[PDB]
């Protein structure tokens, strides 16, 4: 299915993902198609800061639901 991330920017890429993901393979996805290693990325969807171990099913997250992408450097 498809999902749509879009940034503060107001860029908006989309992705090939299915619910059983993991947060952290969508991750890894912006990570193949934009450069940005999963650790700079938060991913929100519903208000909520999504965890990389959850699934997208675990977030209700649906075909053509848009999570954001926050980029942010890690604590420390």
């Amino acid at each position: 299915m498809q999902i749509f991330v879009k940034t503060l920017t107001g860029k908006t890429i989309t992705l090939e993902v299915e619910p059983s993901d993991t947060i952290e393979n969508v991750k890894a996805k912006i990570q193949d198609k934009e450069g940005i290693p999963p650790d700079q990325q938060r991913l929100i969807f519903a208000g909520k800061q999504l965890e990389d171990g959850r699934t997208l099913s675990d977030y209700n997250i649906q075909k053509e639901s848009t999570l954001h992408l926050v980029l942010r450097l890690r604590g420390g």
